[PDB]
């Protein structure tokens, strides 16, 4: 299992294949290790059908294509083009020597008569003409030459990053769970005991697995977090490569952005007519580009399907399906369904609806996407199944033939069909409609200004509802804020330092213009003032009367306690700022600045250990802006799935916007436990 890489929803065209019945994933793995008829390299497994397929063809020889209910595991020993130490377990596709001589066949006796052959030595795996080491040679894997000048010669094969690291250790896959001092390594998946912006689900291409040493930010040597509470991260003393470094490419003497709409878009039946700007799946993962071939190699390109209009990483449907589909950036997950609801213009859609992936759905629906009559869960005809029955799974509520999702499939709820050709088919089940305006969900669609734009652009009218304009007694803007509850307003402590009076301050919500305010603008004066116990630049405000939640006034989403935003994630910052004469004087402006982790920012060229765990870092690493963007106490929001979550509070008394130096912000998640406590008691 450790030497096998999983690929969800992948199927290869095979001729030399063996099919038999299997219970679990581990049961199929036993057939791969034995190798009866042929040497296994890749195997297809069905979780619901319970039919395992043992194959010989790999991704290098055969073609990968999308398929429903399939998990594909591939052998790392056959995929690796680089040698391991002496090259005994080396199973590469090398067809040339170190000098430049063609490889001779192991079975062929002409021109040179060989000692090792597939008929005599099948355990070593002497494949056709490929370089193998059957006599435990320390130099490397050798092969027979075509020319009669020499009998055998060694080959120029690269070394793996398992025993020793190359240059800095960027593509390091070495399994070592120890630091230079002797401290134990921390798991990349878990956020305990140290919170970090390096999640393996968000960064699957960066080789982040378990607790092994990885270099994802161009740091000296492969670094990893420690279990000790005093030291957050420590460098590792891994031995350097004796073999030559890998070639970059030429030796002579752009990125897809998130254009996904916040308001859920609807697809017409199948989704062939749908032409939206969406680029987010049901789970919440970044989608692969149609023109690009990395990480998943496929045929579905704009040249093959021109009528579908396959552009960028947008949600489309060319060869027809029950819903829109597109490839993902994850090398372990090939394809996933897009997070899109059903069109407006069995059970009723108003009362009967599903939550999330439809795992906790106990509806009365019994109609498939095509309209095939649904087969009973207890019945064994025309489809025989041992798993997923009303006796095996008690925490699913499998009644008659109604829609129930126990495992949690990508295509929502699933059930058996009466047709013998189809085993199982997904159903058109509607999603739960929000009864009230949820936090971090604006009604007006934002413009979405890119990070490359210097300063920023003018935001859309009423696109940012959580923006709080803190005005004086007479009526003049000076500092900004953020709305979280109809009575609670979250801002910085820098604003309250000037005057500790509650009646003097006024709150303005749903404002676009600073000078001439909109006709529907709420004005509620502050009743109570609250400050942070450890004297940090963050403060809570209590309103005298609760604000009415409308299309113009919607609060911001609150994050989980102790959570750090991922590295280089595009985040929006709103506020009027220092307006003089630049395009949009007295108007609300938006700016996109990527969030950089504390580890990267604490280096000599940026901040030099001035940022603590409670402080957040946001800005451009190259080509920044001298002028300060937004207002003091402004909201820092990130687009996740279909909602904007407040992660930072603007404060100039810690770090300002500068070229090649990111600004210092106050992280909400670290103080979230304190914010929730005030709202609970009062």
């Amino acid at each position: 299992l450790d030497d096998y890489v999983n690929t969800q929803g992948a199927s290869l065209f095979s001729v030399t294949k063996k099919q038999l019945g299997a219970g679990s994933i581990e049961e199929c793995a036993a057939k791969c290790e034995e190798d009866e008829e042929f040497t296994c390299r890749a195997f297809q497994y069905h979780s619901k059908e319970q039919q395992c397929v043992i194959m010989a063809e790999n991704r290098k020889s055969s073609i990968i294509i999308r398929m429903r209910d399939v998990v594909l595991f591939e052998k790392k020993v056959y995929l690796s083009e680089c040698k391991t130490g002496n090259g005994k377990n080396y199973r590469g596709t090398m067809s040339k020597t170190k000098n430049g001589i063609t490889c001779q066949k192991w079975s062929s006796t002409s021109p040179h008569r060989p000692r090792f052959s597939p008929a005599t030595h099948p355990s070593e795996g002497l494949e056709e003409n490929y370089c193998r080491n059957p006599d435990n040679d320390p130099q490397g894997p050798w092969c027979y030459t075509t020319d009669p000048e020499k009998r055998y010669d060694y080959c120029d094969i690269l070394e793996c990053e398992e025993e020793c690291m190359h240059c800095s250790g960027e593509n390091y896959d070495g399994k070592i769970s120890k630091t230079m001092s002797g401290l134990e390594c921390q798991a990349w998946d878990s956020q305990s005991p140290h919170a970090h912006g390096y999640i393996p689900s968000k960064f699957p291409n960066k080789n982040l697995k378990k607790n092994y040493c990885r270099n994802p930010d161009r740091e000296l040597r492969p670094w990893c977090f420690t279990t000790d509470p005093n030291k957050r991260w420590e460098l590792c003393d891994i031995p350097r490569c004796t073999t030559p470094p890998p070639s970059s490419g030429p030796t002579y003497q752009t990125a897809p952005p998130e254009l996904t709409p916040v308001v859920q878009d609807c697809y017409h039946g199948d989704g062939q007519s749908y032409r939206g700007t969406s680029s987010t799946t049901t789970t919440g993962k970044k989608c692969q580009s149609w023109s690009s071939m990395t990480p998943h190699r496929h045929q579905k390109t704009p040249e093959n399907y021109p009528n579908a209009g396959l552009t960028m990483n947008y949600c489309r449907n060319p060869d027809a399906d029950k819903g829109p589909w597109c490839f993902t950036t994850d090398p372990s997950v090939r394809w996933e369904y897009c997070n899109l609801k059903k069109c407006s213009g069995e059970t009723p859609s108003e009362e009967d609806c599903m939550f999330g992936n439809g795992k906790g759905y106990r509806g009365k629906r019994a109609t498939t996407v095509t309209g095939t009559p649904c087969q009973d869960w207890a019945a064994q005809e025309p489809h025989r199944h041992s798993i997923f029955t009303p006796e095996t799974n008690p925490r699913a509520g499998l009644e008659k033939n109604y829609c129930r999702n126990p495992d949690g499939d990508v295509g929502g709820p699933w059930c058996y069909t009466t047709n013998p050709r189809k085993l199982y088919d997904y159903c058109d089940v509607p999603q739960c409609a929000a009864p009230s305006f949820d936090c971090g969900k604006p009604q007006v669609e934002p413009k979405k200004c890119p990070g490359r734009v210097v300063g920023g652009c003018v935001a859309h009218p009423h696109s940012w509802p959580w923006q709080v304009s803190l005005r004086t007694r007479f009526g003049m803007h000076f500092c900004g804020g953020t709305l979280i509850s109809p009575e609670w307003v979250l801002t910085a402590a820098h604003c309250l330092e000037k005057s500790p009076r509650p009646s003097s301050y006024k709150v303005i919500l749903g404002a676009h213009q600073e000078v001439n305010l909109e006709p529907h603008v709420q004005e509620i004066e502050v009743s109570r003032l609250f400050l942070e116990p450890t004297r940090k630049d963050i403060a809570l405000l209590k309103l005298s009367s609760p604000a009415v939640i409308t299309d113009k006034v919607i609060p911001a989403c609150l994050p989980s306690p102790n959570y750090v935003v991922a590295d280089r994630t595009e985040c929006f910052i709103t506020g009027w700022g220092e307006t003089q004469g630049t395009f949009g004087a007295g108007l609300l402006k938006e700016a996109q600045l990527p969030v950089i982790e504390n580890k990267v920012c604490n280096r000599y060229e940026f901040l030099n250990g001035r940022v603590q765990s409670t402080e957040l870092c946001a800005g451009h690493l190259a080509g920044g802006t001298d002028s300060c963007q937004g207002d003091s106490g402004g909201p820092l929001v990130c687009f996740e799935k279909d909602k904007y979550i407040l992660q930072g509070v603007t404060s100039w008394g810690l770090g300002c916007a500068r070229p090649n130096k990111p600004g210092v912000y106050v992280r909400v998640s670290r103080f979230v436990t304190w914010i929730e406590g005030v709202m609970r008691n009062n």
